[PDB]
């Protein structure tokens, strides 16, 4: 579906406004070398342009949400990476030798610095056909992009992938397909290894059936792994109407549906999803400010921008949750 590929450009949109403004990179949080913060932007500057040359209207949607970004936005953005980066590293530092599966990857950037730190971490990433095109696109044409991934400008790789370059593979799949799914990991996961799941504003767009199967499947065809899960809940305190405006504005905007934003309406119901993993952390994007955003990160945020409403802040933030599974 054309309509939910196109969240993506939401997602880039504020990935980049919150590089541009400078939130992120966050060396610290993100474990980033000298070099590796100065090419996390480099390398979504060049991802900006090179979409940018491969459509005008993509380009122009990007470009007008970063213009229109607002703090309390951008602090969303830094916490959401921050706190994804921070759940893989500490695995990524424990186990060596790792998959990482990112589901629902969109215009994702962070297999470039992980894949130079971690020299025995292999990366997959897994989209509709259409928007993995224009990755794969981006990726070997921009010459920047192209270096970081050891790629050819001449898409060299075979069905079903776009890029099988060593570690990395950028493949299609609807993961509302299950059978494509576990065929697609069959051919570049290995049972055996430890494994970390990635799904960052996935499972919101999908119907439980499909999200919950996704999950079981996944889950079971590791070992052992660590599942980290972004997304937005309804919110469960009475009159909290944040799930409500949020399916309702989306329906009317873009025609896009949040199948189960009230079902999972808190951060309890949105892990219990997990419930066949024994370890299984959730905390919303509140909790992680408070908790993993040390007061000199804080301080440099303060330095960029005004956030004048922090309680705007907080209750956007209370709407958004990092789920951890691992078994
Ligand atoms: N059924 C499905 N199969 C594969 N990709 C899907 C999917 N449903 C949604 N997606 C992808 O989910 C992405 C959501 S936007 C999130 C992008 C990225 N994970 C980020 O946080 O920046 C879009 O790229 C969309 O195409």
């Amino acid at each position: 579906e054309r309509i939910i590929q196109q969240t993506d450009y939401d997602a880039l949109s504020c990935k980049l406004a919150a590089i541009s403004v400078g939130y992120l990179p966050s060396s610290g949080l993100q474990r980033l070398s000298v070099d590796l913060s100065k090419k996390y932007t480099e390398w979504h500057r060049s991802y900006l342009i090179t979409l940018k040359k491969f459509s005008r209207r993509a380009f122009g949607k990007v470009d007008k949400a970063m213009r229109s970004s607002f703090p309390v936005m951008n602090y969303g953005t830094y916490l959401r990476t921050v706190g994804i980066d921070a759940a893989i590293l500490e695995f990524l530092v424990a186990n060596e030798k790792v998959q990482v599966v990112n589901l629902g990857c969109g215009s994702d950037l962070r297999m470039l610095p992980l894949l130079q730190m971690f020299p025995h971490l292999a990366y997959v990433d897994i989209d509709y056909n259409e928007s993995v095109e224009l990755k794969n696109s981006i990726l070997r044409e921009s010459e920047i992009l192209r270096i970081s991934l050891g790629l050819s400008k001449e898409d060299t790789a075979k069905s079903p992938f776009l890029i099988d370059q060593g570690r990395y593979k950028l493949a299609a799949c609807d993961l509302n397909d299950i059978t494509e799914t576990t065929r697609l990991l069959d051919v570049c996961t290995k049972r055996e290894i430890p494994t970390i799941v990635i799904s960052e504003c996935l499972l919101c767009y999908m119907h439980n059936n499909e999200s919950q199967l996704l999950i079981n499947t996944i889950m079971s065809k590791f070992s052992h792994g660590l599942w980290i899960s972004y997304d937005p809940i309804g919110g469960s305190q009475p009159n909290d109407r944040f799930g409500a405006i949020m399916q309702s504005n989306l329906k009317e905007s873009r025609n896009l549906e949040m199948p189960t934003l009230m079902t999972y309406n808190s951060k309890e119901k949105y892990a219990s999803r997990w419930s066949a993993a024994p370890n299984v952390i959730v905390n919303d994007m509140w909790e992680i400010f408070n908790a993993q955003i040390p007061e000199s990160e804080r301080k440099r945020l303060r330095s960029l921008q005004f956030l004048d409403e922090l309680e705007e802040l907080k209750v956007m933030q209370t709407h958004y949750i990092l789920m951890k599974a691992q078994w």
